[PDB]
């Protein structure tokens, strides 16, 4: 017994038999479904290391030469004696497009195939670590021509601690916690904030301050390090018709780069390995502007566009949003920096749905984060039937390090 | 933490678990291995879902164990060993009725669970006399604007004996005409029971608007047709508060949403007739039926009206268009005195009948993304909160098609 999928849109169906492949587990049973949720020996090693090597062998269409198995004897020779085993950088370079491919929130996955990956594994030192995350940032960035790209630093070790980048983005405006219990700046980067302050970050005052970097080299503390501000590009947000909007003094960074995920290929873990593509509008307009939790800027909006704020059924908080993300598409597109609208996004993945079905019989998405947070049922994604499960290599959350 | 599932709401940080689901008698779709929660779709068993249901009942009215309680158990295994089924009284097929709505985990209206008029139809024994229950109803439901929840219940299924069915799929819908060129006027999801009312006899009519006429089966007998009388059916004609040209557009929804197809369950006993209406929340009429492309498909002739670049997404013509809909949804409805709750309003009220509920039983089965509103979605409170999903009993069920 396979899921069937029904597209409700046009009537159509597809079976997915992709989801037969899963070895990991997702968090539902069949008495209760678990899905809105956010957050969750050697020759275990060695079967998820044989299966990597027969991805990558079968992606190469080598799928039984010598090469194949004198790479499967020499995994399985370093494992019997070490515990453990490394990846060749092609390897690396595959399972990461091949992580990437198989993340059930990402929108963006018609882009898998074009992933910059950077080798970073002979990295010894936080100061390393700062000079690749740098270059990282210069590459991906391109001067707003968004490229996408991974930087993979060395592996977890049974012996010593994880490399790891602190923070969850590589660029995150600061959160200044006040006595009278509001922040100044982005609430959910307060913690990250505190902990700089505390390794002698000297704060500024604003409310996009972009947050220095802390990088933890094994069992070391971790060390601070401020990113040149000419790396940083950063787009004023304006409203095309709305003179008033800039002088919200709203601005955005140009470049998402999740820094906190584990990268899993093979067995092997990553707990530091940096990614970035472009954003996608809404996580911008909607969810870091407009979240009640976050800048929640959706009252002053209301206001300035001299909304009825009074009353839920005038539709003021829609009525904004909709002008935020239309300002942040418009400023976008003035400055010349990559932005995809959720219109053009979930279109798009739609595309990469079907590629997925005729080329691995199914596609693992997770409905509540491919859905768009405004505006879901004008996206066809919403009238996709869509089937969750976890495939490796992965992108997985990991503890923070603190 | 505890043994259950552990739920956070990601606005305020806050943490519950829900122990309610290990009540849970049945299994969903979901497996460890794969997710299935965004899928829109006999002797000793009666003996102990009947059983089981009478312990809810004693509950309810806190009289576990009590003697009551036992001679109950008594007189239903009783019934149940001479018949092969058994009958609810009346208080019970009330708290059965309310509590099969208390736990539909995509009903958004929840907060309201404890204030529904049961209209107890089981004495009903012809297809004539269905539609004076279901003309009741109406009446009764719509009560000229000021709308009340309530459900008719018809006769249980019972062994050999065919079923009683409302063959729509709500008590009012708008016909479905399948066109020379291939495309349809009036709702498209309505095509099917359209041509299947005039199979049986009906003379179409040809608007956009269509009130459909009921067809109704008695047991063991062909469906009848009956034409609800106009003045039964309120409607409501839709206007913008400002864009003056939208009430030319000659827009309509009825008021009175009354799903009839569903199988209310309750102590194993089935109920394959048992309309039940509440009122609509804003986003079902504006952005659904009137703005799903597989429905009513507005959004293009409303965007043009607004000089709307159609021509690219990145304008957001259609988020424009559709705000502007649902606002002519609210401020029509309002005019009309016709009662109406925007998806503000409900999932606030949502939010306070999640935590009623915790205190009260210790979770909520609810589907997250039928709770979530179709637009606007993290501008509700209910975007941020985690949701477990699972089916409890008393239940509305899903059932074939009666055709
Ligand atoms: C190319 C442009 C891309 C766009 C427009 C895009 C879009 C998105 C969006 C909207 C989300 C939901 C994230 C959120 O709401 O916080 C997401 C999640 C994610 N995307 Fe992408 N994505 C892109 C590229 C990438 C790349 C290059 C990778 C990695 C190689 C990636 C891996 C992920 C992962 C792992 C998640 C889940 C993050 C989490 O669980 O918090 N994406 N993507
Ligand atoms: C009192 C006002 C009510 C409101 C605002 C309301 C709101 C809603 C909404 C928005 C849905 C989603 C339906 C869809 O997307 O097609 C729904 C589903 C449902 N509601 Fe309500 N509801 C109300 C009253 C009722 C009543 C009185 C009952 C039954 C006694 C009921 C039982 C249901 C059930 C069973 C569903 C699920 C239907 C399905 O799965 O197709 N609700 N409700
Ligand atoms: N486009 C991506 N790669 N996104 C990953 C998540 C970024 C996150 N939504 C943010 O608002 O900053
Ligand atoms: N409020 C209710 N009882 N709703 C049941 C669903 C009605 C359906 N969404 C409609 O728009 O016609
Ligand atoms: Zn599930």
């Amino acid at each position: 017994k396979f899921p069937r999928v029904k597209n409700w849109e046009l009537g159509s169906i597809t079976y997915d038999t992709l989801c037969a492949q899963s070895q990991q587990d997702g968090p539902c049973t069949p008495r209760r479904c678990l899905g809105s949720l956010v957050l969750p020996p050697a020759e275990q090693l060695l079967s998820q290391a044989r299966d990597f090597i027969n991805q990558y062998y079968s992606s190469i269409k080598r799928s039984g030469s010598q090469a194949h198995e004198e790479r499967l004897q020499e995994v399985e020779a370093e494992v019997a004696s070490t515990g453990t085993y490394h990846l060749r950088e092609s390897e690396l370079v595959f399972g990461a497009k091949q992580a990437w491919r198989n993340a059930p929130r990402c929108v963006g996955r018609i882009q898998w195939g074009k992933l910059q990956v950077f080798d970073a594994r002979d990295c010894s030192s936080a100061q390393e670590m700062f000079t690749y995350i740098c270059n990282h940032i210069k590459y991906a960035t391109n001067r707003g021509n968004l490229r996408s790209a991974i930087t993979v630093f060395p592996q977890r070790a049974p012996g010593r601690g994880d490399f790891r980048i602190w923070n969850s983005q590589l660029v995150r405006y600061a959160g200044y916690r006040q006595q009278d219990g509001s922040v100044r700046g982005d609430p959910a980067n307060v913690e990250i904030t505190e902990l700089c302050i505390q390794h002698g970050w000297t704060p500024g005052n604003g409310r996009f301050d972009v947050l220095p970097l802390l990088l933890q080299a094994p069992d070391e503390a971790p060390e601070l390090f401020v990113l040149p501000p000419e790396l940083v590009l950063e787009v004023p947000l304006e409203h095309p018709t709305l003179e008033w909007f800039a002088a919200l003094g709203l601005r955005w960074y140009a470049l998402p780069a999740v820094s906190n995920m584990l990268l899993e290929i093979g067995g092997l873990e990553f707990s530091a390995a940096p990614f970035s593509g472009w954003y996608m509008s809404t996580e911008i307009g909607t969810r870091n502007l407009c979240d009640p939790h976050r800048y929640n800027i959706l009252e002053d909006v209301a206001v300035c566009m001299d909304l009825d704020t009074r009353t839920t059924s005038s539709l003021w908080k829609d009525k904004a949003a909709v002008e935020i993300n239309l300002a942040v598409l418009h400023s976008f597109q003035l400055a010349k920096v990559t932005i995809v609208d959720h219109h053009a996004a979930t279109v798009s993945f739609m595309k990469h749905l079907d590629n997925e079905q005729k080329a691995r019989g199914g596609c693992p998405a997770d409905w509540a984060w491919i859905v768009p947070p405004i505006s879901g049922s004008l996206t066809p994604v919403f009238h996709q039937e869509m089937v969750n499960y976890i495939l490796s290599p992965a992108f997985r959350y990991q503890p923070d390090p603190w």
